[PDB]
């Protein structure tokens, strides 16, 4: 039921929670493609990696 | 809602309700491992797609 930090919000979350997709065609296009999600708010954490997936990843 | 209409038993949709994940190495290996999921049950259905994959891949 704790169902917060991997919801509508982990993918704002403060960069430093992810799970760092760690994908090699990370992009605003192939994470969010992969089941990642694109960050680029910060440079120096994973700028794609498993947050609010759920949008269309849960689906 | 109670992520189960999404979640297990949804990778089982009878072959029509998927997202095809339309990855270029579809695969019961890859799919399940890039975050889709591999049916292979009909090959006019996605042999990959966003099922239940909430499993690793909302997390």
């Amino acid at each position: 039921e704790e169902y917060v930090g991997l919801s509508a919000n982990q993918c704002a979350v403060p960069a430093k929670d992810r799970v760092d997709c760690g994908y090699p065609h990370v992009t605003p296009k192939e994470c969010n493609n992969r089941g990642c999600c694109f960050d680029s708010r910060i440079p120096g954490v994973p700028w794609c990696f498993k947050p609010l997936q759920e949008a269309e990843c849960t689906f």
